[PDB]
């Protein structure tokens, strides 16, 4: 029917009652890849346009990594209304991830816990999948609909930095921006790459490889961090980011914390928690990183965004763009248009000429 209320109150609840989360996810990717979606309707206004990372974004709402892990539904996602698409978290070689079940719903908390473990088709498969639509994407990007590629590492890799280096060389030429994901809570020792010494070495290699690509194929490089960092960790990341000239940060992957108050029966499953319970922890992390980097480093805010208010709070905290995933798993496609519509209304209501004017607003009051 293509209606917010119908999807949230009937279609989605029914779907989740018939299919486990991973099955619903696979089914969703299929329908999305085929463009079988409800009306978009919402028309992006000039107010939502953002210029950052060397690109124009029709609107600041993107689909976070993890929904389209292998780059199979990019075009369908733009059709859904996202201002930008970030694909997967691709590992050099293909790998299956953890055994099932590996993802769980916490309906009473509007949250999800996942421990997929980097299931990925691998760089080669994704490379050819993106090459098949490389020129179509070039036009989309020019039209204000950029593509991001999230890089991960193989479970059995003996050289983490080389895994990311490979990703930069293979998919960097096909992306507007690359994401060095060192914040997955489901890969042993991965988060330790967020440490100062280890991060500096890793990012120096990544940036060298990126700089070695032809200008037209030279993507911006961002680092995606966890919401569970100590104050010391954040200070160190900010320092390395400014020292190396990292282009941006994606703030907050899922959390390994289990906030008091979770009601879901599956709250104690191992994995990263996403959704509403993560929202403010992520917003506060965005706020801190913005201040530590003097507002000079673009931030993509993500974690628990399901409304215009959620989006604006992250923008005012310092995010230039935001992403969502879990909200889509509960409310369906209509949630994209809802967030954009509510965000536009709030911007006007609060006297902002547009999204750009609101970025980091809280720090100036
Ligand atoms: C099932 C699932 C799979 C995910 N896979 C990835 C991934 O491969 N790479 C990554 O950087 N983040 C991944 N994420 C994290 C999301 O990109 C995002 O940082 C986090 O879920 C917070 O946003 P949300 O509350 O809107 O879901 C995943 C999240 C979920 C729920
Ligand atoms: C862990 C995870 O990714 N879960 C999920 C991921 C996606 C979805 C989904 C998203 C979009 C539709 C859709 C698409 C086209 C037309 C109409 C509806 C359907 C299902 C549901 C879940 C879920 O847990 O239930
Ligand atoms: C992904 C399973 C959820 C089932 C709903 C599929 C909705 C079809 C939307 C109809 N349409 C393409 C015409 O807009
Ligand atoms: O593949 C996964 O398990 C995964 C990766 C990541 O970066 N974040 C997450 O929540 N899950």
């Amino acid at each position: 029917t293509g209606d917010e209320r119908f999807y949230a109150e009937h279609l989605m609840p029914t779907l989740q009652g018939l299919l486990d989360p991973e099955s619903a996810h696979r089914l969703a990717v299929r329908f999305t890849s085929l463009g079988l979606l409800p009306r978009a309707r919402f028309q992006d206004s000039d107010m939502l346009e953002v210029r950052v990372l060397g690109h124009k974004f029709r609107n600041p709402v993107g689909i976070a990594a993890g929904f389209d892990k292998h780059g199979e539904a990019v075009d369908g996602l733009y059709k859904m209304g996202f201002g930008f698409v970030e694909i997967g978290s691709v590992t050099p070689k293909p790998q299956e991830g953890n055994p099932r079940p590996r993802v769980f719903r916490l309906p009473e908390d509007q949250a999800v816990i996942n421990r997929y473990g980097f299931n990925s088709h691998g760089l080669s498969v994704v490379e050819h999948r993106l090459r098949a639509r490389q020129q179509k994407q070039a036009k989309l990007t020019e039209d204000g609909l950029p593509l991001g590629v999230n890089l991960g590492k193989n479970k059995t890799s003996v050289d983490a930095a080389e895994d990311y280096a490979e990703g930069v060389r293979v998919l960097g030429p096909l992306a507007d921006y690359l994401v060095v994901n060192v914040s997955s809570p489901n890969t042993a020792g991965l988060r330790s790459l967020q440490g100062k010494a280890e991060l500096r070495r890793l990012l120096t290699k990544v940036l060298q490889e990126r700089d070695g690509l032809r200008r037209v194929h030279r993507p911006a490089v961002l680092v995606k961090i966890a919401p569970d960092l100590t104050s010391q960790d954040k200070e160190d990341i900010a320092s390395v980011v400014k020292e190396l000239g990292i282009d941006g940060l994606i703030v907050t992957n899922t959390t390994v914390s289990r906030p008091a108050g979770l009601q879901g029966a599956l709250r104690s499953e191992t994995g990263g928690l996403s959704g509403k319970p993560l929202r403010d922890l992520s917003t506060q992390t965005i706020r801190e990183m913005y201040a530590l980097t003097q507002g000079r480093v673009p931030i993509i805010g993500v974690g628990g965004v399901s409304s215009g208010q959620d989006a604006l709070e992250k923008i005012r905290a310092g995010a230039s763009l935001v992403q969502l995933y879990t909200a889509l798993t509960f409310w369906g496609p209509p949630v994209v248009g809802k967030v954009k519509r509510e965000l536009e209304a709030l911007l006007k209501e609060q006297g902002f000429g547009g999204v750009t004017d609101a970025i980091g607003a809280d720090h100036r009051r």
